[PDB]
């Protein structure tokens, strides 16, 4: 009975014992990964809090795909902060495909990480990944819509759009049914509802208009056209990485799987939600570090 | 002395235009969503010397939770308590109407930030040209044909016809200019987070002065070039420990190119449609506009009337339009 703990909200995966697993949103071994005013205070809080009900049997998955024991993370806290893709990438390279591209999209960013010969070959820092099509700052929920493009086709004409914070990808996702209303968990830009109509109201403000000047069908069309711009952003980046590493297989996961599938039809797609369930797909890092800890402790 | 008063949502601009042509522009903080006592007080200092007043309200303030009637009524009452019936209100249609006419037809009082300026240009500057006014947030590209302003009616229609562009000198989030930028020779994706704005680019490239970076900084830090480069570096999820000052300035220069191109393309489209080669520029962003529209025949409000007028054109414009009507029979 080993647990996979991803503190960012927090997700827990109960692994081991023939394979009996389950995840929950908020034990002999615990894999601790943190994807979440100096950033050394919270680090101690997390570490010390972990010791409380888990003891010393805690393995921390650092910035790299390396598992460091406790106290090692207490000494040099500059390794505790980990990405939301490193753990998943490691897991994929040893349990799904050794030659592929992992594409994960959360509420804010999309990670496109090449895996070659079983090893993760993505660049290190965020800057380096932005420079190599391995980090795309578009997410399922929090992306301001004009980041997808400052012009949009509206009623057949290329139209300029507002730069003000009015609508986000969450609005597009709900209107196009790529995520449920319940999955629109971030704050709405105007402090109002997450239902479709409320989302259409927000989207209409992008064109300095409202649902009195334009119809709901017109507004929905704005969402549809932005969705295609969004798909292209995902596709172009994955293609660039694929062209350099010769990979054709893509493993997708995260809240944005539906969007990922739509954008990457040109590739051989392997869905985490389809192979391990939607729960794992929504809590991949926690499940990943759980499987990884198992194999490493089984190395004995 | 003629007074041109432009009441915005939070800031009021007053132009004192003297008979000899000398002028002075005053600035006053006056939130329209609250009581009008301060406005009334300031306007009263002109009560016994001024009888010719041009008043315009350009307040947009999107959702201010206040009816148009109360907003207009409060402004008109503050002005009336100082000048009585001696007030000419510039309405949305670009015409001067009486104080009583404004009260009655309150729904037609509030004007766009460019309405007065465009009409003034059409009368006092050039009858066939394109007005390009870039303030802190938007860029208005308004065609003037045969002395008549012929821009589209609504903002949506202007967005569909290259007459409204959401790029400004200070408040534009940098990624709105483009979600990728050339860096060290390769196409680089950029953050969507609110970390840097056009004000940062403007200060770093000296298109505006540090004192002119009047909006809040994204991180609440300094408005100096160093602090601006720090914010700009965040757009590529970096910092001045990972990249250099030269690197950060290169990010700013590359974005400046995208920014100028956005302005140019929009102005070119309006110009090609009307066949005009003359552009009249104004607003805090004149330095950027001069660079972007270098190939056009440029007429600068700042050069012809001074920096203050360029940064408060609406108030000056209605003062001039009032002067025109007055001189009509002098």
């Amino acid at each position: 009975m080993i647990l996979g703990i991803d503190i960012g909200n927090t997700k827990i995966t109960e692994l081991h014992e023939n394979g009996e697993f389950k995840v929950h949103h908020l034990v002999s071994h615990v894999a601790l990964v943190t994807t979440a005013e100096t950033k050394k205070e919270g680090v101690d809080n997390i570490l010390n809090a972990a010791e409380s009900a888990f003891g010393s049997n805690i393995s921390v998955f650092d910035s790299n795909g390396n598992f460091i024991s406790l106290e090692s993370a207490k000494t040099n806290n500059m390794k505790v902060s980990a990405s939301n893709w490193c753990g998943t990438a490691k897991w994929v390279s040893k349990n799904i495909e050794e030659n592929c591209i992992l594409v994960d999209m959360g509420s804010t960013t999309t990670d496109i990480i090449p895996i070659v010969e079983g090893k993760v070959v993505a660049e290190k820092t965020d800057l380096e990944r932005l420079m190599n099509h391995e980090l795309l700052y578009v997410g399922t929920l929090r992306t301001p819509i004009s980041h997808l493009g400052n012009t949009i086709s509206f009623k057949g004409v290329d139209t300029n759009v507002s730069s003000e914070y009015f609508a986000i990808t969450a609005d597009i996702s709900v209107v196009l049914e790529k995520v449920t209303t319940e999955e629109y968990t971030c704050d709405t830009p105007d402090g109002k509802g997450t239902d479709k109509r409320s989302s259409l109201v927000r989207i209409s403000k992008v064109l300095c208009s409202d649902l009195d000047q334009i119809s709901e069908i017109d507004a929905e069309n704005i969402a549809k056209n932005y969705y295609e711009l969004w798909k292209e952003l995902i596709l172009e980046n994955v293609e660039n990485v694929a062209e350099k590493y010769g990979s054709k297989k893509v493993v997708i996961t995260g809240l944005g799987e539906n969007i990922l599938k739509d954008a990457l039809a040109d590739f051989e797609v392997i869905s985490v939600a389809e192979r391990y369930g939607k729960d794992v797909s929504l809590a991949t890092p926690s499940f990943a570090v759980a499987e990884l800890l198992k194999n490493e402790l089984l190395e004995h």
